[PDB]
This record gives C-alpha cells, structure tokens and sequence, in this order.
C-alpha cells in the first residue's frame, strides 16, 4: 500500500525525539523539555523530562500521557488503522482536556510533526481550579504508574481519530487519583490519512530517576501495541 509505506517508512528504525512543555498550572508557571528515541518497531520509547523553571508545581506522573501515539506497534495485520504514522512527517495535532476527580482540569494543545529526522512534540498545557492543598499541587501521588489500554475510534468529521480513557493514579494511602481523558488528533497536512477502524493501544509506563540529575527531572520507559480488531 504505497499510501501506508510513506509513514511507516519513517519509523522502521531507532528515531530521535525532541518533547517541550510550556505549562501553567492555576498561575504555576512551568517549562519542561525532554529527549530520547523511539523504536516503533518494537513499540519502545526511552525518554528524559527535566523541569528548566526549577520544581515542577505537579507530580511527574500526571503529565505521562501529555509527554508520541505515531511510536506505537502496528501488527501487520493492523497496518491499515495506524492515523499517526499515515499523518508524518507533517504531522497532527492532539489536543485533550483532562478531568482530575475532585480536582482541576489540563487543557492541552500539542504538534507532533518532524523537524528533519527528530520527531517532535510541542506542547503547551494550561491547568485551572485546582486545590492548592489537593493531590495534584500537593504532590500526593506515587512516582508509578500503571498499565492501561487507550481506545481509538475514527472521527471523520474532522478527518482524524478520537480517544477516551481513564487513567489511575494510585496515593499514598490506597486511595487513586482518577484523571478521565478526552483526546482528539487532526491532520496537519490536507492530503489522505487513514481513518482506522476502533481499535485499541496496550500502554506499559515506568518511572525511574537519574542519580547523577540534580534537576527535578522524570525518566520514562514505555511500550505500546496496538489490537483489538482480531
């Protein structure tokens, strides 16, 4: 499928990542910039996040999913519903707004597109009505993260796809921190793309740190596949 090569053609080996933040989470201004590689035939990226504006004002692990869907294992079988890779190198938008139970909101705005042979990711993040006492700008969740899978359906109204999911943060105590997710990707670029059937992405994430790192900073490890049309 000539169509479907152009993409995958540009994820067939180890390719470089840029991530940049600009934040501001109820008045807490915040940057982060993060770097490493991904390796889409194996669905692994390997990623480092430092905050340059001093302490990140939130837990590293609420910005997970806002901190590369275009990584994902395709099976073969699967070729034809990948929208993120048939969108490159000019790339797409995703945009989400995320609900924290009994808490504040992310609004988000990002491009994923490349610039020569680094893939990027530029992001801007507003959050609003949080509790400065909560569990977000209290610092209250655990450095972890569990697995989840992510559901992608077609969203032909605006040529593209849209994703629902919840993640679970868990606390200090048993407790979790739910952060329901709406998401939505668009085409940058005006020529075709492919409109998937639903399907989902199986997501594993660790957290790790750098000894030698004495900036406020998040090492990332993560694998995804995608399935669910047998």
């Amino acid at each position: 499928d000539p169509m479907v090569s152009k993409g995958e053609e540009l994820f067939t080996g180890v390719v470089p990542i840029l991530v940049e933040l600009d934040g501001d989470v109820n008045g807490h201004k915040f940057s982060v910039s993060g770097e490493g590689e991904g390796d889409a035939t194996y669905g692994k990226l390997t990623l480092k996040f430092i905050c340059t504006t001093g302490k990140l004002p939130v837990p590293w692990p609420t910005l997970v999913t806002t901190f590369l869907m275009c990584f994902a294992r395709y099976p073969d079988h699967m070729k034809q519903h990948d929208f993120f890779k048939s969108a490159m190198p000019e790339g797409y938008v995703q945009e989400r707004t995320i609900f924290f139970k009994d808490d504040g909101n992310y609004k988000t705005r990002a491009e994923v597109k490349f610039e020569g042979d680094t893939l990027v990711n530029r992001i801007e993040l507003k959050g609003i009505d949080f509790k400065e006492d909560g569990n977000i700008l209290g610092h209250k969740l655990e450095y972890n993260y569990n697995s989840h899978n992510v559901y992608i359906m077609a969203d032909k109204q605006k040529n593209g796809i849209k994703v629902n999911f919840k993640i679970r943060h868990n606390i200090e105590d048993g407790s979790v921190q739910l952060a329901d997710h709406y998401q939505q990707n668009t085409p940058i670029g005006d020529g075709p793309v492919l409109l998937p059937d639903n399907h989902y992405l199986s997501y594993q994430s660790a957290l790790s740190k750098d000894p030698n790192e004495k900036r406020d900073h998040m090492v990332l490890l993560e694998f995804v596949t995608a399935a669910g049309i047998t």
